[PDB]
């Protein structure tokens, strides 16, 4: 059920096809909470026909844009808007023509996962962490069987809410996240995403540590070709590191599938101590 919008003769028919246009009147900007690649990402609320008010985040497109940057920008909203699943950020709608140009997404109060973990270092138990990864897996099983390949899967592109529910984000357009076949031959697949997931798995348990630390990309690739793989972060159960290695199998077939993953991680939250097998 996933159509690409860059398979479109108009890119701004995809936008309106999958995204609900919103009235700016109904949108409140309150704070800044980052700079997106296109325009200040702000936090705020949106007013629906009587539902208290939704807490939303607001990607802006700054003015004096190329009619292109607008297309690029909104090709995020055209994609994100086609997915409905708990562990994939909910689109609320867009502001295309008429008013300041905006993608109104659901508010994740905790921000990107890499940052949220670096700040809460050691504060989370191994069930809770397995639970956070469990969500992203759920996220990607959905996207996967929707026919979508993320390409840029990383802990900075997962977002966390008040309830520590992680959801997949960044739907637009990163060597140490990318699989060998994808780096070398652009063979981006839901297998290459599982590799990236593996790296996310390490990022989580490490609590937001940079993959491969300060190894150059050059070093990281040679490292991987020699068969180097990352080790069990402090306190990470061995079986859980093992899953990381499966995700990092060189033969992309041999990796587990996102459904297989969700499966394994569930056992571990079910019987934790088995996570050392």
């Amino acid at each position: 059920t996933y159509i690409d919008p860059e398979t479109y003769e108009d890119p701004n028919r995809a936008v309106h096809q999958f995204a609900k246009e919103l009235d700016a009147s109904c949108i409140k900007i309150e704070r800044v909470i980052g700079a997106g690649e296109f325009g200040e990402v702000c936090s705020g609320r949106l007013k629906l026909p009587r539902k208290r008010d939704v807490a939303v985040a607001i990607k802006t497109l700054k003015v004096g844009y190329t009619e292109k940057q607008r297309r690029d920008f909104l090709c995020e909203a055209s994609i994100m808007g086609q997915f409905d699943h708990p562990n994939v950020v909910h689109l609320e709608g867009v502001v295309t023509r008429g008013k300041p140009v905006m993608i109104v997404i659901e508010f994740m109060e905790n921000g990107a996962l890499d940052a949220f973990l670096r700040k809460h270092d050691g504060q989370f138990t191994v069930i809770q962490l397995v639970g956070m990864l469990r969500g992203i897996a759920a996220g990607m099983r959905y996207l996967a069987d929707m026919g979508y390949v993320h390409r840029d899967l990383a802990a900075r592109n997962i977002l966390v809410n008040s309830n520590l529910v992680c959801k997949v984000s960044d739907f637009g357009l990163p060597v140490r996240w990318t699989a060998p076949e994808a780096i070398q031959y652009r063979k981006f697949t839901s297998a290459s995403d599982v590799w990236s997931y593996g790296i996310v798995m390490w990022e989580v348990m490490s609590y937001g540590e940079r993959p491969y630390w300060d190894m150059s990309n050059q070093d990281v690739i040679k490292a991987i070709e020699e068969g180097y793989r990352l080790p069990a972060p402090m306190d990470c159960p061995a079986g859980l590191h093992q899953l990381m290695l499966d995700c990092w199998q060189k033969e992309r077939a041999e990796r587990p599938k996102f459904e297989q993953i969700v499966g394994i991680l569930d056992k571990m939250i079910r019987n934790p101590n088995s996570a050392h097998h």
